[PDB]
DNA sequence: TCAGCGCATGG
DNA sequence: CCATGTGCTGA
């Protein structure tokens, strides 16, 4: 059994990014105090220019901040994203929270979507709760565990 | 614990 | 106008 997250009516962006933990965590950072309506389109623009942590760590933060300007929090995120992508590739880690820029919300997303620990996960984030609650209620109907 | 970050949108 | 949008770091 390998864990594959089901699609929910909430349409969390994590539901299509589960197979790429780096991209999922990048998405979390984009959603930090930022609406998904604004962040997600910019996310796709970012991902095409920086498809991996290899390219993102070798990136220049001025180009990234420029891309994050209409979202807000453009300067610090740009440096955070680069540093995170560097640590994700270098620093030995068991969970993404050990990395910089990722906190509880980013780490809970990982444990729910990227691995099967969603039973052991108790998220504080609102949208995560909705998906997490929707999970228990329908997991037997979707034949999950 | 908490200032700071930051622009857009609906109150 | 204030409040918040799928938060986190540093201190
Ligand atoms: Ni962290």
């Amino acid at each position: 059994m390998k864990w594959t997250p089901p699609r929910s009516p909430f349409n969390l962006v994590q539901e299509i990014l589960f197979h790429d933990p780096w991209k999922l965590l990048i998405a979390t950072i984009f959603l930090n105090r930022t609406s998904g309506k604004m962040a997600i389109p910019v996310l796709w623009e970012f991902l095409e220019k920086y498809p991996s942590a290899e390219v993102a760590r070798a990136a220049d933060w001025r180009d990234v901040s420029e891309l994050l300007k209409p979202l807000g929090l453009y300067d610090l995120r740009a440096k955070t994203i680069i540093k995170f992508s560097d640590e994700y590739l270098t620093k030995q880690w068991r969970y993404p929270i050990e990395l910089h820029g990722i906190g509880k919300y980013g780490n809970d997303s990982y444990r729910i979507f990227c691995v099967n620990e969603w039973k052991q996960v108790h998220p504080e984030n609102h949208k995560l709760n909705k998906y997490h609650d929707w999970l228990w209620e329908n997991h037997e109907k979707l034949s999950l565990s």
